[PDB]
C-alpha cells in the first residue's frame, strides 16, 4: 500500500510512535506510581496488540530508509524471528491484562521491553 | 499520557498517518482497479476501526500545535460532534465489510471520506 519507499518508512515510524506510546504509558502503573485499573489496562493492551502487528508489513522489499539497518532484509529469517518473538511477548501481556493480575502484568511488561530492545540492538541504526 | 504538548501532537499526526493509510489503501478496491477479497477487507477495516478511535484523545486541553485550529478547543462540543459522526461512519463501513458486500462498502467508503473532509474543512489549518 506504499507508493514510494518513503511512504513505507513514514508509516512504520508512525506505527512505532503509537506502539511506544501505548506500551510506555503503562510504565507508571507497572511501577505502582499510578493506580491499577484492570479494565483500563485490558483495553489499552488490546489497542497495543493491534498496533504491535502493524510495523512489520512496512519493511517490505525495497523500503530501505529511516533508521532500519540493511540486515533486516539480508537476514530476513532472523528479523522475522525477532518480530514473532516480540509478538508472542505481547500475547503474554494480553493474557496478564485479561487476567487482571498486576504481578503477571509487570513481568509480561518487562519481557516485552527486553524484546523491543533486543531487536533495536540488532536492527536499528545507532 | 503525553509529557509535553509536542508529544500529543506527534502522537495524533502518527495516528492519522496510519488511519489515512488503512482507509486510502482500499481506494483501488472500491474503484474496481484491485480485486475484492472480503476477508482481506474485513480484516483491514477492523484495523481501521481501532485506529479511527485514537486521534481524538490526543487533542486534550493544552495540546495546541500542529495544523489543529484553535477552534477544536473553543468549540469542543462541535468538534466532539464531528468526530462522533466520523466514528459512526466507520461503524457503517465495518458493517459493510463484515457483510462482504462491495456495493455497500463503496457507499460506506464515500460517506467516511466526506466526513474526514467535513472535519478538515472546519478544524484543520489550511
Ligand atoms: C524488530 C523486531 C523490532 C521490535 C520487536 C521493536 N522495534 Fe522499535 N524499531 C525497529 C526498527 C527497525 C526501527 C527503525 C525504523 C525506521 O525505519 O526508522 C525501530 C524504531 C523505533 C522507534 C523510533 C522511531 C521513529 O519515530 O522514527 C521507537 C520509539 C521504537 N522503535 C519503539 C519500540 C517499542 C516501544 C517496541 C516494543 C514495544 C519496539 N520498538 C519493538 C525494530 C523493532
Ligand atoms: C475531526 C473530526 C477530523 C476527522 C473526522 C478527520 N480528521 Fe484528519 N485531521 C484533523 C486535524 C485536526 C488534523 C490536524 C492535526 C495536527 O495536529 O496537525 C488532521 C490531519 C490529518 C492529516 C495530516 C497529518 C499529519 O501527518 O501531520 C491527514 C493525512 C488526515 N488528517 C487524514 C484523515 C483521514 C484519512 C480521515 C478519515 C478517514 C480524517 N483525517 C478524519 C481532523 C480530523
Amino acid at each position: 500500500q506504499f507508493a514510494k519507499p518513503e511512504d513505507a518508512v513514514k508509516y512504520r515510524q508512525s506505527a512505532l510512535t503509537l506502539m511506544a506510546s501505548h506500551f510506555g504509558r503503562m510504565t507508571p502503573v507497572v511501577k505502582g506510581q499510578a493506580p491499577y485499573d484492570a479494565a483500563q489496562i485490558k483495553a489499552n493492551v488490546e489497542v497495543l496488540k493491534t498496533l504491535s502487528a502493524l510495523p512489520w508489513a512496512a519493511f517490505g522489499p525495497g523500503t530501505e530508509g529511516g533508521d532500519a539497518r540493511p540486515e533486516i532484509w539480508s537476514d530476513a529469517a532472523s528479523f522475522k524471528q525477532k518480530q514473532q518473538a516480540f509478538q508472542d511477548n505481547i500475547v503474554k501481556l494480553s493474557a496478564a491484562a485479561d487476567a487482571g493480575d498486576l504481578d503477571k502484568l509487570r513481568a509480561a511488561f518487562g519481557d516485552v521491553g527486553a524484546s523491543c530492545k533486543a531487536c533495536h540492538d540488532a536492527y536499528r541504526k545507532k
